[PDB]
């Protein structure tokens, strides 16, 4: 029986592409996803057409609430109703905007909900609903960020929510080690940029990377999570392994 | 003129030692508490004995929630409204307690508190003490030596001190234009919980290199002290650890 | 045609399996030993009972000194003369034993020998291998340490290679990253234990590890290694994989 | 009875400054240096005319070689020899130049004087201090940008790694005896004399804090604080004075 893996904000981009390369390396795969509807169900229709019955897709909001355990509790719940276990964990849905220290039409409140619940608490709840549904290969991979400790200007809430990921990955690692769930993360420096940045903005940040003077693609950073999640990568819980082209180490 | 203070969670243990520390170096102090009332006025009532009128309390819940910002802002105002001034906010107020990943507080509690106390007031704290500054302003956040070594079933908690690292890094950044430094401040075993046994207490001990004893509350302050300082003046983004070496001990 | 790889020290334990490894997985091998030369020929006539004509030795002492840096142009000369060509260098080779701070070797010479292997070699070779590089996938792996920050007592100066090591790492990768040279780092925390190391000293070690309360492989050492040199890896340079079981999240 | 305090390359600069306030802070100084041997004579000079036989000067190659460990020995000898006693070692001297890895001095030389004054002369200074043993503490001076470095100086930035890892390991191995081993990492302060000013105005310009570089007592502000009682808890760490520059992304 092939095993079976959760990709949170799985419709698009990274998060597709880590749901795309698990698929092809023989995994059943729960796609979550939050507005992209149109999208996460044509990447389901594709891969059922490679092999059927292989994908679903599972919809919610992540954002911080009294109602998200039970949403993440769900979550893992839909990946055994589809295929009757789950033993692998994505943590890849984020949301990602500015919050000025000084001053959308987004309340705080709103904004460290958003933040704080999709970076960070989420993660937490789909990792103690992982652990409590538990030859084997367990394993959660968290998608973190290799720019925390040089952060981009006016991003503390996110930058906030990054570091608790990689307090989670430490903490996890440790805790759940004794059940044979590695916990580990995968830190993109650049790789896809935003939509909405326009491509001067792009080319300079693809300027300052020191391997090639470009943004890592989707597939780059899948490579690192499928390894991780590998029967090459049995002894590793806690790391992060940095994907970002030497980046991190340029000075300003 | 003297300076003024704000310290969360103020009326116990390090964050009092602090509060004692700052005004006995000049500064006027707020004295936040949350369920402490009876020791937070105590404290005040002895400092003003001291200096009159250079201490006053300031009653918070520090959970996160929707009427948490409001909460934060009025601190911040308590300081303004109580000395006309607000130079240096400490970080000090903190949820502590196990949040198992694997099985009574609920859990969306448990993240209410411990990622309210430890990561989301200080961020309101920060921005409503740096609006009101839109002279040596800091923030200095109490964070914690053994983050990246942490105590097991400690998910949460462990969550919301690798926040604070966060903030106080992002917040430096940010702030560096108004001349508002931030800091933080990294304990190892300091004062241990009041419920905790006589002979774990001993065991934590034993563990640290320097003397095989806890930091005093003092002996935080004094790293507290130092980065409000004028000797700490190009200071900004940095954690200091007063953990005796216990962090440099393997398993 | 085969692309080659240099390990340092590559006669026993992790080297030898890396060696091994990147042999496998299709590269021409330099194993390069200071005093075990029996070892080093018996795995050089193994892989080329394999294949003929895919492994050669060097013999070669990686203390610090006058001559070290003749010797290590010389260990990447001797790559280039067998196979044409020196794709890998795994930076492997290290003396490690106590150098206590307070009170039968000089001093002047444990730190040539500490300081040197894990440290200076590992730079000499670096400047060598990027010198003569002046679908190619050139990369250094340097054997790092997951425990440098929690040390064992009385390791002061094999604990400074260490650092110098990550140090390396991080300034190579910047250096070498408009070449197309990464270069990364594997660090393991307990693996295979001294040899002479009573199995109940063994144990105290091995029970302190959350993954599985044993020692990595050498084996699972050298799968970090074959990740960061493959076409899995190409966007990661100035990384530091631990392969550590959890230890290093383990406090006091 | 004074407190004496060996500060290494202390004739200039940071080292200067920090000789200063240990001195103004009343301690006795060992003023270590290699060349500079008109300033080291001056410093004395100025400082024994504040209080009387309360400074010397001690000459020194701190290059790594056989040689090195007695005269690092004989560093720790001078304070005990000129005070009686040795409470506090400052390991602040330091060659500094790149050591590019693709291509006067040999490489053997460049290994020899970036290792040798980065690491290995201050592990063997914290070894004679230790071994001839109250507020006993030892400060190395290392450098912020270290996960950041310069392009070019690999010898360098693995001399100053080795130097946090001896910081880390000789404050465990150390505490027993009640010696404390810190260090102060400054990001940009005193430029270099032989930078160009368009290339100084250019690292100013990426300080958050100030848009300055860190004045040397600055520096030595966090130097007076770790070895001061206000830190008698505090071993292994390592304070940044850096205005916030290593923060500071690409
Ligand atoms: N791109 C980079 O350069 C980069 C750099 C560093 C780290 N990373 C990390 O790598 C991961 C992937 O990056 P990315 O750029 O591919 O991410 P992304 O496109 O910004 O976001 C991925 C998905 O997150 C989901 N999401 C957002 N808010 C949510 C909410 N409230 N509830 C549930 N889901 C929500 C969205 O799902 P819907 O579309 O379905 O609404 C979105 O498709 C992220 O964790 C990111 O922080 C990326
Ligand atoms: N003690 C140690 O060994 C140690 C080690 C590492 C780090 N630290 C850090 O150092 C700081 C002080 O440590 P401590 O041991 O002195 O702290 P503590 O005694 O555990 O807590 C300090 C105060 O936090 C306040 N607080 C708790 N929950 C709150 C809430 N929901 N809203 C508002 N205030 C709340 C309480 O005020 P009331 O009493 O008024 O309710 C409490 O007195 C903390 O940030 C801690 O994480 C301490
Ligand atoms: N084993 C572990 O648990 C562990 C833990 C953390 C890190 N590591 C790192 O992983 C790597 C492999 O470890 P290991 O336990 O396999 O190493 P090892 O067996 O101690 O040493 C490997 C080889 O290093 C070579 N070597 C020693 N001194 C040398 C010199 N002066 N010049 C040239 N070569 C010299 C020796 O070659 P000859 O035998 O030919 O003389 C030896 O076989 C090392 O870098 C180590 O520091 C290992
Ligand atoms: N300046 C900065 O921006 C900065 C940034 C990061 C870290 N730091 C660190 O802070 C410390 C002080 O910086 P700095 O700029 O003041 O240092 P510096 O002026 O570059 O060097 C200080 C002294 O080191 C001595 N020195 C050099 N080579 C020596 C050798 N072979 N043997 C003995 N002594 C030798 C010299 O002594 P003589 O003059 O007597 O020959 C020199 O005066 C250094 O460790 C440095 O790495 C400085
Ligand atoms: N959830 C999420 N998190 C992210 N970190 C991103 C990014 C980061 C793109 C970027 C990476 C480095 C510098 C500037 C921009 C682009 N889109 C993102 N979405
Ligand atoms: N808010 C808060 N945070 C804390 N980190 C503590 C402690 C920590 C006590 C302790 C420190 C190190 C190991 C074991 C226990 C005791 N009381 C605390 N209160
Ligand atoms: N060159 C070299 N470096 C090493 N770090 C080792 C070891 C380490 C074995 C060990 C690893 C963690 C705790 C106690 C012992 C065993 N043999 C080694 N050889
Ligand atoms: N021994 C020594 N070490 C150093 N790190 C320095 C410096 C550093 C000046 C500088 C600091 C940051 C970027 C570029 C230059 C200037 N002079 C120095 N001397």
């Amino acid at each position: 029986e092939a095993p079976a893996a959760v990709v949170t904000g799985a419709a698009k981009r990274i998060g597709r592409a880590i749901a795309v390369k698990l698929h092809q390396t023989g995994y059943r795969v729960v796609i979550h996803y939050h507005n992209s509807a149109e999208a996460a169900v044509s990447l389901a229709d594709e891969l059922n057409k490679e092999r059927s019955n292989t994908a679903v897709v599972c919809q919610a909001d992540l954002t911080n609430s009294n109602v998200l355990p039970a949403s993440c509790e769900e979550i893992i719940n839909s990946c055994f109703r589809a295929f009757g276990r789950c033993d692998v964990l994505v943590n890849n849905a984020s949301a990602f905007y500015p919050t000025p220290l000084v001053q959308n039409g987004k309340t705080v409140e709103t904004q460290v909900a958003e933040l704080i619940g999709t970076n960070a608490i989420a993660p937490f709840l789909l990792t103690m609903s992982f652990a409590q549904r538990q030859s084997s290969n367990l394993s959660i991979v968290n998608l973190c960020d290799a720019m925390v400790d040089q952060p981009c200007m006016a991003f503390s809430l996110y930058n906030m929510g990054k570091h608790a990921l990689v307090g989670l990955t430490q903490s996890a690692a440790l805790e759940l080690a004794p059940y044979g769930i590695r916990v580990n993360g995968v830190a993109p420096g650049v790789s896809l940029l935003p939509v909405a940045m326009g491509e001067e903005e792009k080319d300079k940040w693809r300027r300052k990377v020191p391997l090639g003077r470009r943004e890592a693609s989707a597939e780059q950073i899948a490579d690192a999570v499928i390894f991780l999640v590998s029967g090459s990568a049995q002894y590793i819980t806690g790391s992060i392994i940095k994907v970002d082209g030497g980046l991190s180490l340029v000075h300003a």
